[PDB]
């Protein structure tokens, strides 16, 4: 049995996506909730906000896990391995993991937008503010995280993506994890470091009100051939009736009372 005859745990699907999550997570609706469309225009430029400070030479992958809703890259967080800071931070952030969401189409499957246009994936590099000592108390805190937001648009393969492609065969269904040791996220990034930066959530249940996000303004290129095979891993798990993983995104959700800065103009 799929999901929906069985448990309404949270998800993607009609029966327990998005429209949905705030029956469980009211929080859902609350006034700092991501994501949000960026709207180009109105997003203000601010000279007071840093370079983004990005050290990832020392980081240390460890495993890909598929956890039913993505694929998490995973790293060691125990040190000051491959932080992020600078930028709107008054604090160190450590990496502890990176996963996407993206669309059954080329044309969906990011959660922010810009001017109401959507790419066809979007990286989420997950990082927690030191001075709390672990992620989990660290989401109990206003600044408490803080989120790389990288928007994935179809056109030249990225040669750094092409070692999570390659592996996902390994880990097709929820609950499957592989070695993932020696992967270098740097070789996710584009060129330029600019961003748009905003307070607000967690995408995913439980929606916490934690993030400083930071998405870049410059998106990646990845072939059609690399997302597509993102759509290839399933929710279920093994032996389950086969759903595939596709349009794992949160549509964009009310500003409220909050304007997205920019670091570049
Ligand atoms: C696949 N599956 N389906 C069911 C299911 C039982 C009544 C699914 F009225 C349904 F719609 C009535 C039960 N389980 C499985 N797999 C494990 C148990
Ligand atoms: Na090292
Ligand atoms: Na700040
Ligand atoms: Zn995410």
């Amino acid at each position: 049995g799929s999901p929906e005859f069985m448990s309404h745990h949270w998800g993607y699907g009609k029966h327990n996506g998005p429209e949905h999550w705030h029956k469980d997570f009211p929080i859902a609706k609350g006034e700092r909730q991501s994501p949000v469309d960026i709207d180009t225009h109105t997003a203000k430029y601010d000279p007071s906000l840093k370079p983004l400070s990005v050290s990832y030479d020392q980081a240390t992958s460890l495993r890909i896990l598929n956890n039913g809703h993505a694929f998490n890259v995973e790293f060691d967080d125990s040190q000051d391995k491959a932080v992020l800071k600078g930028g709107p931070l008054d604090g160190t952030y450590r990496l502890i993991q990176f996963h996407f969401h993206w669309g059954s189409l080329d044309g969906q499957g990011s959660e922010h937008t810009v001017d109401k246009k959507k790419y066809a994936a979007e990286l989420h590099l997950v990082h927690w503010n030191t001075k709390y000592g672990d992620f989990g108390k660290a989401v109990q805190q206003p600044d408490g995280l803080a989120v790389l937001g990288i928007f994935l648009k179809v056109g030249s393969a990225k040669p750094g993506l092409q070692k999570v492609v390659d592996v996902l065969d390994s880990i097709k269904t929820k609950g499957k994890s592989a070695d993932f040791t020696n992967f270098d996220p740097r070789g996710l990034l584009p060129e330029s470091l600019d961003y748009w930066t905003y307070p607000g959530s967690l995408t995913t249940p439980p929606l916490l009100e934690c993030v400083t996000w930071i998405v870049l303004k410059e998106p990646i290129s990845v072939s059609s051939e690399q997302v597509l095979k993102f759509r290839k891993l399933n929710f279920n798990g093994e032996g389950e009736p086969e759903e595939l993983m596709v349009d794992n995104w949160r549509p964009a959700q009310p500003l409220k009372n909050r304007q997205i800065k920019a670091s570049f103009k």
